């Protein structure tokens, strides 16, 4: 066959009959995982900035980050994580946070290697280990409800360590369902990898986004981690920007020495301006850092009043949302429905949920993720009943929620 | 071990090095391979409108590419190779030529895949190769002032290269470091070849519009019998001299392009929007003066090509011997007359000479070129040892720090 093996059962592609749909009719698309409103005007300015100064920064800068982005990543990180970070040994700029995915999975992950993935998961975990000859291992998290119960058992968790294990996947704060891991969650997941001497990679895209007094804790933080984690970001998903995909891994260079390897072959570099945009806006966050003015302090605080409206907005017609502690997203139980309205139309073995959310495109105007996508097949029938939606959306956009709900109650 | 098995051998990158010692002299850089002046203003322009506009395109775009820009890549290339482009099945936006190029080994080289590269080659195919499990086979461009037209595509030593287990050829052209710009004729042979072998050809044509001296660019994929065999890459970097924008892309026809979308969905999923939007913004405008005296497409190869010839005249002054390229930013120079005169330079062992003479060149002289060893295979370094890569499209006040340099030099022998 004229493809490589390593894209076998890695074609699929959940979104595409979703955004078809949702295309096709009047909708409320509250599936996106971006902000339907501007990034902050500091962020837009400094993009501005960068493509009308110095008429150099339209060539090529350095391979493994624009300096003076990767100056301030290793200062504002070095400290959040209590870390001497070194920019040219222990910080790479890619193109976002999936770039830094897949350039820790390429770096890392060999032929029977197992990779720990936490249930419900950002769904490129599985086909990037796949990808990479890994072997996925699943550990289901277990279930108003709040994402912070929502538990990582540790019985099952270290039963799921073996001699294989590479590395473990995790994301706090996680998507789909908002959980923000706590400190004795990651001393769990630390003292495993310790135990196991295995990797973990930390998808903390939505540090900043975290709800109701939680903290983000970032377990390259913990005794001995720095060792042994990869901890990734994302300027789209900090500066509510999600176009501009500037990402970064930070850790330490006996591993980083791989994800560089991977990064010369494959881009070479990212592109420069976006990344002195990305400098100039952490800078301006850092000068604020803690202040009323900043957006670290605004914008969550904005965000958390947009979760309570549709939290309350989305029980009117009978969803059961699960509040977050942080991310874009809540999820909801759809389980009344599936009772309720068990026959909907689909496919064989096709979630109820996938086919609920064809049913509320099409009936309803609105717009959800089945959270089935984000779990391992053999999990899917279990856990088929939760639908993921995003408020970090424009007032608007919240308005014309409203409008359809009044529609689905009293036109019913 | 920690690492993957596939990062075996590909660690070693030579440019990190070159910019290294360059940085910290104080010299006059011929080695870098962008311009050291602006894009054109409506490139610019394009750019500054893309992030002063719209404010959504602040977010993610289309997976497989920003539309403006997949129409107006597929309308226009459609017409340069007299093919009809689907946009959404034909084309892919990259990050640069550089992630072009990786996602199309990605998706089609696997384990114990054999891949022909031509030397002297842009020096990532052959890594790119091996991480995705391939074995590069080489083959050798054959060397008055020299041209690069007349550098050999031997019939026989290519058609030996290809066996069963060819799975793909990587043809660059306008080609980097030589300026190479492969004929008809030698395109026909490539072609013949693939089609023969059931071959596919990835052909990168970053260097499109930067040819000269009255030579056209062909595109393989524009032969008969080759878009169904061909993925055809670019990069806005190297048209509208914007190196650091990376946005590239691949053509192709859907039965290959589908696994390079499996390979992109699995790897950065998007490409930034706001870059590709000035990506078709710029497009636009040179579709829209196409062979008109005012495009850039016509003005600029023409302003480099007198950069070029002064490069040329200059270079010989001091005794190396250019061979004159009919395209890219580049020329090789042959430096045997110094080797043969001083071939002592420090060095390690089995350090190529042409590595050594640069480090030479760099403190003594003032002036930065790329030694072309680092662009053959390893076991070929020590026999193509004496040719050093410099860059014309380079700013007039630039050249004249060049010449500043080499009339020292020139009292110095």
């Amino acid at each position: 066959q004229l493809q490589a093996r390593r894209l076998d059962g890695i074609d699929y592609n959940p979104w595409v009959e979703f955004v078809k749909l949702a295309s096709e009719h009047d909708v409320v698309n509250l599936g996106q995982g971006f902000p339907d409103f501007p990034p902050p005007d500091f962020a837009v300015e400094a993009f501005q900035h960068a493509v009308s100064g110095d008429f150099m920064l339209n060539q090529y800068t350095k391979t493994f980050g624009y300096p003076p982005l990767t100056k301030i990543l290793a200062s504002f990180f070095g400290e959040l994580l209590g870390q001497e970070i070194d920019p040219l040994r222990n910080v790479l700029v890619t193109v976002g946070g999936y770039g830094a995915l897949f350039t820790a999975f390429q770096a890392l992950v060999d032929e029977g290697d197992e990779v720990i993935i936490i249930e419900p998961f950002f769904d490129c975990y599985e086909p990037m280990t796949m990808m990479a000859g890994g072997r996925p291992v699943f550990v289901s998290l277990k279930p108003l409800g709040s994402s912070s119960n929502w538990q990582l058992d540790p019985m099952e968790l270290a039963g799921k360590f073996t001699s294989r294990t590479k590395a473990l996947v995790l994301n706090t704060p996680n998507n789909p369902l908002g959980k923000v891991f706590s400190r004795e969650e990651l001393e769990l997941v630390a003292s495993l990898c310790q135990q196991h001497d295995v990797v973990c990679i930390t998808d903390e895209v939505y540090q900043w986004m975290v709800y109701d007094g939680h903290q983000h804790i970032s377990i390259a933080s913990l005794p001995g981690m720095w060792e042994r984690t990869l901890t990734i970001g994302s300027a789209g998903k900090t500066f509510s920007a999600t176009g501009w995909k500037v990402g970064w891994v930070l850790g330490p260079d006996h591993i980083m020495k791989h994800l560089r390897t991977v990064h010369q072959n494959s881009v070479f570099h990212c592109p420069t301006q976006s990344q002195a945009a990305v400098a100039e806006s952490f800078e301006r966050e850092q000068l604020l850092f803690r202040q009323p003015s900043s957006y670290f302090v605004q914008f969550p605080q904005a965000m958390q009043r947009c979760r309570d409206h549709m939290i309350r907005s989305l029980q009117s017609v009978g969803l059961k949302p699960i509040i977050p502690q942080g991310s874009y997203f809540l999820i909801t139980d759809i389980s009344d429905f599936k009772r309720k309205m068990p026959d909907l139309p689909g496919a064989v073995d096709e979630p109820y949920d996938r086919r609920f959310v064809k049913w509320m495109i099409k009936n309803k105007g609105l717009v959800a993720i089945p959270v089935s996508i984000f779990y391992s097949v053999p999990h899917q029938k279990h856990f088929d009943h939760y639908i993921r939606f995003c408020f970090v959306k424009d007032e608007a956009t919240l308005q014309a929620m409203d409008e359809k709900l009044r529609k689905w109650k009293v036109e019913l």
